[PDB]
């Protein structure tokens, strides 16, 4: 690993995409022995509350990052950055399509108040076949030419993140929703952890793997 | 005025972009005798929670958009749009970009619920001539492809009102963020009262512009 981007243990990171604050933090707290780094969404955020965030934190000490995917004009992507670090979360992951001064904004709070921003080069549901695998490339060369060091990009296609390679370097840091760590720094897993009749052992059992 | 798309007050909408709670139900209640619909954003509902959506109805009685830019899997689009009409809101604005199921998910939940989907087709801050822009008419038809009929179009440029017009037609409805209303038939205006020393009197002002 690259000692200028977080190090997240273990490389699995948790997408705690359920929706019920008893459910997330019981799930979260099972495995933060394997897990210090927590995605935690809108379902969860406007469900609960923001202070959702600072709970985590102070709870269980996990790293947090805002999977919010901010795509406004730049005055707004400046404020949901800021009330989103306010309220503690370590990164925030923003969209790329909607230009470069809209991720600049974004850049510049977290420069402003110490945290990070992640770039989203693409998503793989099918309905991102339609504009956002031919805007890959551009907004993730935009990228590069925005300072940008954290990514989330595909990971369904393994000659997809070679690609998002070939642009970002092999510095920065990629994380993605075995083949996949050899591109990507850590992995994002959910429902397999989340769902489990046992997260702490699902987590572990996924981590050997890893091993 | 089309009989089955939702009437706006006075053609007006006011956008609540203050992040503080006493601030913005000040200006909003103030405003209530001339504006019925009020646009509200993560800014607001990120610092103040998203029961401030109750508030503003159980208040002021007032139609509330919220102006969330979905973007992200279907899956959690249909969570995020769940929890946002739970929460009160009678439309949520998403984005186009990140393809037709994604926008089809928001659909579902609106239908499920008798609430409203109003589809972003473009942007005018400097960056959405990057990616925005190049898609936006592609994003308009794929709307009339999904029997969208509430549209948020640019502002700034007449010619681009025009053009939207010619793709979804007379009869779906149409917000931009004189002239305008020819095309659109409702304005969003922010700053020029949110930010007046009386806002009543600046609705009230810019309404006899439109009288």
């Amino acid at each position: 690993r690259r000692v200028d981007v977080m190090d997240v243990m273990n490389r699995l990171i948790l997408a705690m995409d359920l929706m019920n604050r008893d459910d997330a933090l019981r799930v979260t707290g099972e495995v933060r022995e394997y897990i210090d780094t927590v995605k935690i969404g809108y379902p969860l955020v406007l469900s609960e509350g923001m202070d959702i965030i600072a709970e985590f934190r102070k709870r269980f000490g996990c790293r947090i990052i805002a999977d919010f995917k901010v795509a406004d004009i730049p005055e707004t992507n400046e404020k949901i950055c800021r009330a989103t670090f306010k309220a503690g979360a370590d990164a925030i992951i923003v969209h790329g399509f909607p230009g470069a001064d809209s991720v600049r904004a974004c850049l510049n709070v977290a420069e402003e108040m110490g945290r990070e921003v992640f770039l989203l080069t693409e998503m793989s549901h099918p309905g991102a076949e339609m504009f956002i695998q031919g805007a890959a490339d551009e907004i993730a060369r935009m990228g590069v030419d925005l300072g940008v060091k954290n990514y989330v990009g595909p990971s369904t296609r393994p000659e997809r993140l070679s690609r998002l390679r070939e642009i970002i370097g092999q510095d920065s840091f990629l994380i993605s929703p075995g083949e996949t760590l050899r591109f990507a720094d850590a992995i994002i897993v959910g429902r397999s952890i989340y769902l489990a009749d046992n997260p702490a052992a699902a987590a572990a059992g996924i981590i050997e793997s890893i091993k």
